[PDB]
């Protein structure tokens, strides 16, 4: 077939019931997702590829950086509740990659200030157990599928994007292929 597991995509032999419609997964750390994110807007291309009643849920993940990678995750579940990825989710990655200024809880906090979010509102978010709570659901969504790399995508908890699969030749047409590879899956 054109689109064959084991080549696009892989198929978990341990299928996660209940998961979220199209679930991916990264590091504020992790090198590919910094490319994912800004050289080639992954999650926004697939998204205008998905069907119509689509929900697309993205977490971060504990296993890069150690204290930080942690901080990043909790830093991660305010951004959900506060409603502001997509105003923290660049200068979090320049700033642990590019400028490599994220050294601390307080430099993270910085980025939120910056972005306009304010101090009180961001600490409020942070110390509060509705993020408590949304950093619970992040761990237990990577601990689903014993989750040991970034960048990922699963698709309705079954199938796991699989991009080593697609030439690279070209960056748009990479781009096309993982979101058409999606939209397939999708339509499983």
């Amino acid at each position: 077939a054109q689109y064959e597991d084991g080549k696009q995509y892989t198929t978990l032999e341990k299928p996660v019931a209940g998961a979220p419609q199209v679930l991916e997964f990264f590091s504020f750390f992790c090198p590919h997702c910094y490319q994912f994110e800004e050289v080639l807007h992954i999650s926004d291309n697939v998204k205008k590829k998905l069907p119509e009643g689509v929900k697309m849920t993205k977490y971060h993940v504990n296993f890069m950086g150690g204290d930080l990678g942690k901080d990043l995750t909790q830093a991660w579940a305010v951004a959900m509740a506060l409603g502001v990825e997509d105003k923290v989710t660049v200068p979090l990655f320049e700033g642990v990659q590019k400028t490599q200024t994220i050294r601390s809880a307080s430099d993270i906090r910085d980025v939120f200030i910056n972005a306009g979010i304010k101090g009180e509102e961001y600490d409020a978010a942070w110390n509060s157990f509705v993020v408590k709570s949304l950093v619970a659901q992040q761990e237990k969504a990577a601990a689903d599928v014993q989750l040991r790399g970034v960048p990922a995508m699963f698709v309705n908890g079954k199938y796991q994007l699989n991009p080593q699969g697609m030439d690279t030749s070209n960056m748009d047409v990479f781009v096309q292929q993982y979101a058409d590879t999606v939209k397939y899956l999708s339509e499983k």
